[PDB]
């Protein structure tokens, strides 16, 4: 046998960074949960009990605080961009960082309509993250994304003309609840290096709230023809408006509301047009993935 | 043997409602998940396979379907007094019944500034809740609370002062994190039946309000001597804002954030003020608990 | 407003032992999860910021891992009792100690037919759990009990003969899938004190091994009316074996498993006698309960 | 903008099948969680809102469970091989169907030392995965696993020798808990249609039961130098037993039990030699990952 691919290193590493301004008072607090995977030079640790090519994971922890004590923590693909920079640059033997890191949400509070210095809570699960992947000789690449942005439109969905035959049941509607779960992820043209990451700062911010805003705006108003027709919308707004973006990544689950029949009780009318009470279906869903990309 | 208590029904009943204002386009919905079970003179069913006394469980489902079908699911006080009231009054041998109902958030979105008239995000994953106890000839039993409502405050706890024996080793403190999940409940005075909660529904939303908005205000504004010192003066404010409330209970996790010691890595300060990274974690919790009622 | 009730400690701390046999080299491992929580003169800690009476919950950490280093921790029921009772000893102001244990599996490995001596297997998410009330003036209170024991019967469940009204959409079956997660608790005798309970020790191992037993064997041979009579049965025989047990408590779900109507395809037959394939239903589900106690 | 990737379809569906054996009343049953995406010419779903191109996933979902009823459920290499050749097959512009199936333990209950003829109970989270990706004019690649077998030796784990830097503060150790989660993937050689799977059913069950005994008899035999070493060892034999295999994948998460130092109480000795009472670590965790293949 032989080793065709390896890499280790410390999964779910929470973090978390306060700054504090001394003229001012206010604090602002980062949460991170974090990821790193190293490659290179190691596949005697496998074959040959060889541990001195390893970099034990217990220090790839040190590292990460070491790393985040020493800079700053956002934008997330700056922090990733500098810690795999880090490993491959210290270690002559390691070759690549698989950096990943999920930022967790503290909004700064507002206590009697003005915002607090030190107090935060967390409106919701979604997520911001990214994927560096720090190589050497062949640069940084980023994926960045949000998750677990959960919405839901209660009319402008329709879903019809799809195939029929012997497999369907489906009825057509021309009006139904819309409800996902986003996945949204951007691909950055890749950067010559750390350099070339921090020339960019600025827009990892303004990309992610542009994806944001894109998103619920184009789910909100778009009368949706199906999950693929309006996530492909997003997609294409996304890449106009930022042209470091090679592609755009959707991966959306349909959390089906079912419509529920009670005409058997007293003659009930709950159905189309009077459709007021839903069961909403943990399972099964439909889920609908594209990457879009410059024609 | 002998059945000494015995209860049954469906749980996890996910139930979602859309009002549609016709003049306006503007719609509202309602999601919850809800749970009835039934007491009654029904140990026959355990004891002899006498199945005659059994409302079955999947027509509970089909009732809390048509009850919010035929009424109002908001506030949930109501909706669940009028769901429990149902059985024991459809039924001659069913003597309670306890509704508990989680509300889910479902958030009007602003789009552009402006509130959109039918789409909607899950801004977190708190919840407010009741438990309905329904009782013949013992009215009708409301606890509500919130859950889920995470927070963290960077500075301003303290923790000092504590007993000090030869199982201590933790260090005083004046200046640390405090980050909890708050779960706040307030016991509602005993009502005689489905009027009498009537007579007192806008009391409902507006006291969730108050908890909510009290219990924000206190996290954010004390200086925290103990998780216990704080928790009650949001309960004593609970109680002073609303005559019809008995107890308040609050159960508050103590999420630690550790600081972490680097000056073993080139000197570096990160303990004390000098504080900036740490390791929150995830296991073990302070767990912290107290109902108070008025003198 | 005053403090109604209050108790406060250590949740969520994960313990590991090992015994380790220095004639055979056998080594057995024991994994808990256990939460700590006190009650006594603690009250001015709430409303008057008055640290001196807490035992700090850090303090309560270190108290659970030394009483497992100088303690059995199996059965569970006496590391519990051991553990309350050093609390309301130790400290004059505190009364109650309240202990909840979760206690892991690690079952041991047969490698080759043998019984392997220091590899351990999870052999699934089924619990053994004890919740003991350590109460000054009042002895010990235990609960004992199995949880996450999840089992499926492919046939000999039925249910017919249950009340048919206009709520009722129900078909009465003679032949059904029945599945659980089963909860099982057995509630002993006060015991006077830690002495009492160790004069018991082989009952608390010999006790949950029948329970565990007479769970499986009524559940695969009752050809089932209900799940109401099935757990009876279960309870009434756990009473027959065990006279220091007072009562025995069912929580189980009914984890629906609904037939699929496939005639509609090219006249397939999946109902009834024919029915092969399923659909499982994670929501909603039956709930039924019952405590049983002696006549 | 362009399409550049898209798949859609059915997750989460749940499906059940019993085998009845006529003659001799013994029951079998399985249970698994399927999804199936599509690829093919849909691009005008996304890009025109051209529903004519769109395999509902309905329909998706009606599919799976009609081809369960038709065909045995496994083993699911079989299972999904059959499945997804259906789609490429059934519909012109669908060229490509991914098919995961995650199996859940049904295991027969053994009561009074007697196998149970219809009742069966979940012996573990451990699952049973198959990836199936059938490609028009590609064949038929699978990817088989095992997930979530969870394990814990003791002792004659060992990790020193490693690489030791100013950012290193873990100490050798020559004795250690080793704990993981078992991912283990085998990928067969590419088959060039149904045919070709047919012709090895035998060897899919057979090659699990061997990558199952080898994982666990080489984690409980080797006195592990590394995860690494040890992982690279399963991977060497798993490929020397069957060799329509063509590379084993092995994802492992190191999780950490901590020795506690107890000797600030009363000098208890607690570590090394006399390490009996440890605490389990919930994060971070290493995490090894490698792919071997034939040299
Ligand atoms: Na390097
Ligand atoms: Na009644
Ligand atoms: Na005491
Ligand atoms: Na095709």
């Amino acid at each position: 046998s032989a080793v065709k691919a390896a890499r280790y290193g410390k999964d779910n590493v929470r973090v978390y960074k306060v700054h504090k301004d001394e003229k001012t008072g206010v604090q602002t607090v980062y949460e991170m949960t974090v990821c790193v995977l190293l490659e290179g030079e190691i596949e005697t640790s496998y074959t040959k009990a060889d541990n001195s090519v390893i970099v034990a994971t217990d220090s790839i922890k040190n590292t990460i605080y070491i790393t985040a004590k020493q800079n700053p923590v956002t934008p997330p693909e700056l922090f990733g961009s500098i810690l795999g920079t880090h490993f491959i640059e210290k270690y002559n033997h390691i070759h690549a960082a698989h950096v990943n890191i999920v930022c967790h949400r503290w909004t700064r509070m507002d206590i009697d309509g003005k915002p607090h210095p030190h107090s935060f809570i967390r409106d919701s699960e979604e997520k911001r993250n990214v994927q560096v992947d720090v190589v050497e000789g062949k640069g940084i690449d980023i994926k960045s994304s949000l998750s677990g942005l959960t919405v839901l439109k209660s009319t402008n969905s329709q879903f019809w003309g799809f195939l029929r035959d012997e497999y369907t049941t489906l009825k057509e509607t021309w009006d139904r609840i819309l409800s996902t779960d986003v996945d949204a992820t951007w691909q950055w043209k890749n950067f010559s290096g750390l350099q070339e990451v921090r020339s960019h700062v600025p827009k990892f911010d303004a990309t992610w709230a542009t994806a944001r805003e894109v998103t619920l705006k184009t789910f909100a108003e778009d009368n949706s023809a199906s999950v693929q027709a309006t996530m492909y919308k997003m997609a294409e707004q996304i890449l106009a408006r930022q042209q470091l973006i090679e592609t755009v990544e959707y991966s959306l689950p349909n959390k089906h509301y079912f419509e529920i029949d009670l005409s058997w009780h007293k003659g009930l009318q709950n159905t189309g047009k009077n459709a007021e009470v839903f069961a909403p279906q943990s399972d099964p869903n439909g889920l609908i993935k594209c990457t879009v990309g410059r024609s």
